[PDB]
């Protein structure tokens, strides 16, 4: 009833050295999206969405994703609590998500003011999902950065049809 490309070993997922949590704050556009549950679709292409990171006093992120769906703005809210090392996080209040037993975030690379690559691994209803997101501070990034994202996604076992580049939009994500 479900087939998934296996999640890579964490050894294949680099960590951004000297992660600066204050500089990673603010709005990021999802210009690239890859994962074992991500599928390319050409009848209904994925629309670009935005994810806003806000550091609280206790140094956990409030993470709000803003999606344009059904002619309305949908808000997906979660909390990233600092993990085993800087640039790694786990999900706050995992009990609120039914079936979710694990959720790991790892910032693979970033220059903070233009681009980032972030790796996610979650175990939900015993199934191990993973995704990589190419974050852009703007809605567009260079071909070099996008090709690097594709290369990295492929290095984690993902084929091309599991790698998408959401189409830029103006609704919801510009506020
Ligand atoms: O199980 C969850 N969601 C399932 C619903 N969708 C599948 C997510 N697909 C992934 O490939 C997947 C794999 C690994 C980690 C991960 O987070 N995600 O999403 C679709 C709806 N998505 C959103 O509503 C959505 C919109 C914007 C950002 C976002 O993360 N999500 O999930 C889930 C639970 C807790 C926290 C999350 O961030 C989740 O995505
Ligand atoms: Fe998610
Ligand atoms: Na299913
Ligand atoms: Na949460
Ligand atoms: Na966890
Ligand atoms: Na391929």
């Amino acid at each position: 009833t479900s087939d998934l490309i296996p999640a890579p070993p964490l050894s294949k997922v680099p960590l951004q050295q000297n992660f600066q949590d204050n500089q990673f704050q603010g709005k990021w556009y999802v210009v690239g999206l890859a994962g074992n549950a991500i599928l390319r679709e050409d009848k209904d292409p994925q629309k670009m969405y935005a994810t806003i990171y806000e550091l609280k006093e206790d140094k956990s992120y409030n993470v709000t994703s803003v999606l344009f769906r059904k002619k309305k703005c949908d808000y997906w809210i979660r909390t990233f609590v600092p993990g085993s090392q800087p640039g790694e996080f786990t999900l706050g209040n995992i009990k609120s998500y039914p079936g979710l037993t694990s959720y790991l975030v790892r910032v693979v690379s970033t220059n903070y003011n233009q681009h980032a690559m972030v790796f996610f691994k979650k175990v939900s209803q015993n199934r191990e999902y993973f995704k990589i997101t190419l974050y852009g501070r703007t809605k567009e990034l260079t071909s070099e950065l996008k090709e690097n994202f594709i290369r990295f996604s492929k290095s984690l076992g993902l084929p091309e049809n599991h790698i998408v580049f959401p189409v830029p939009i103006d609704q919801c994500i510009d506020g």
